């Protein structure tokens, strides 16, 4: 019916390289003379936790870093380290570099991620930055490093790299500048992410979806007001709602005729007396990881 | 984390042209020095009731068809007709070709979609062959030409050409020898998708995962043979189970413990008594598109 759908991963593909420190590997990601990876491959398995990264960094030096593009090895020419990240930087400079950003996105936000491991893609799907600065998404054995990202145009927007699986079997990363998503560090112990909640701008939007697709069932006739949607919103772990989600909405209540009040009201109702069995663009759950530009793109 | 994910789309990206003849434009794969592309692009609305293709075919020139790969205009120098499909040499042979196959799937299967709009690659999913021959795809007005395909090591199989959409907004296409999944043709017609089953393998290995992850309200301590279960599920329209299906849950059983005919007895009990409620994995729908290669991953 109506699908999620990950960016053509072909940009990013050919950005990403195998990064080996000692006996630890994972993905690095090549962006002209530069490559990112997470610091954690300077880490042997007697560094996990009690890891001083500056110490462990002083005593490498540039050929302690093995960088395979492929089957070619690229010469690392210097290194330093930037948050959570290694810069590595290598003698030939990519050529199939795209046009590109980095981008820390904000919660509520989706985007594709391709899964690697050892520095050859294996998958791609579409997620979304968590409210609790996680991401409850797929990445196995060898993952680590593995790149988040949006293309628009010809321009990748590098949003997220992966570092590590929480107690939880939720994820979590940084930026592409080394900065962590929520309050996490890359160390081995046991750390919880804040109680998570359901992206009201996105159920919304999905409900405008189906709308669109031909599935009113859910509509009604009443309406609510701001804060009374509200209401509802907080006895169901849901997002407030903004005064300018509303007005994000704005186009999307436009194309469908219906006032985001009354899709609130709508919701109000969804919430409160389930879905008897019926579904929604297909799904039996609330879907909260497309965006309004999601749904206006696909 | 259990996602639909999707093969890396780069190897195809590299691979998408456009292919207009009259007014009409949809994709074309560029593979070597042929291009392949649906031969409905040679009709018109005037020519689409019950064409002929022979004569529609006979009535073109090479100079009929512009071939264009992003800013480069390619020139084609030889076409002919396979199937449902045109065969178009051109000029120049496609630097980016990667290894590749043609490749017939069956029913059940799933392969990962690259939707393209007008020689531009736009996003990519996962689906699956339907028992019906049809696909449950996302398709907009332009993504005819579209290729569906699989990746094992870095060969391409290619195994699906999108063509059309049906009434029950499902979609029917060929593989890439141009022969139609299902008894389809393109034509305008009154043609209609049979009645579609699910597909009870990928349930079965649904209800492994599920197992996996967490909830198992589902199992009980019936037995059934696989004879006795066949006859309920297609009383169900539930594809039956062969015995090779058997050996392939072999993997996800005994990692559970569980035994096949004994989650086909749980299966039974959830087709003849539904779930009064209950939820599996979230939903109170059976998935029925996740195979059990996707769940063994994860
Ligand atoms: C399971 C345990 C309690 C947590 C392990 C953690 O110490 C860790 C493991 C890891 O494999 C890893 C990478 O592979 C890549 C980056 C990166 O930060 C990391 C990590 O922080």
């Amino acid at each position: 019916g109506f699908r999620k759908m990950a960016f053509p991963s072909g940009k990013v593909e050919g950005c990403m390289v195998q990064v080996t420190c000692g006996t630890t590997t994972l993905n690095g990601l090549w962006l002209d003379d530069t490559v990112y990876c997470p610091r954690h491959v300077i880490c042997t398995a007697e560094d996990m936790l009690n890891p001083n990264y500056e110490d462990l960094l002083i005593r490498k030096s540039n050929h302690s870093f093995l960088v395979q593009a492929g089957n070619v090895q690229l010469r690392v020419i210097g290194h330093s380290m930037q948050n959570c990240l290694l810069r590595l930087k290598v003698d030939t400079s990519n050529p199939k570099t795209p046009k590109y950003k980095f981008v820390r996105i904000q919660p509520g936000q989706t985007f594709s991620v391709l899964a690697c491991y050892n520095g050859s893609p294996s998958g791609v799907y579409q997620c979304a930055m968590r409210p609790n600065h996680t991401i409850k998404g797929s990445f196995l054995n060898g993952s680590c490093g593995s790149v988040g990202f949006n293309i628009d145009y010809d321009c990748v927007s590098f949003c997220y790299m992966h570092h590590m699986e929480l107690p939880t079997g939720v994820h979590a990363g940084t930026d592409l500048e080394g900065k962590f998503y929520g309050p996490f560090v890359d160390r081995q112990t046991a750390q919880a992410a804040g109680t998570d909640t359901t992206i009201t701008l996105n159920v919304l939007a999905w409900l405008y979806a189906a709308v669109i697709n031909g599935d009113r069932w859910f509509l009604n006739r009443f309406t609510t007001t701001l804060n009374d949607f509200n209401l509802v919103a907080m006895k169901y772990n849901y997002e407030p709602l903004t005064q300018d989600h509303v007005d994000i909405l704005g186009p999307l209540s436009a194309q469908t005729g219906i006032a985001v009040l009354d899709m609130c009201a709508a919701l109000k109702e969804l919430l409160q007396n389930g879905m008897n069995g019926r579904t929604i663009l297909g799904s039996t759950i609330l879907e909260d990881e497309f965006t309004p530009f999601d749904v206006v793109r696909q």
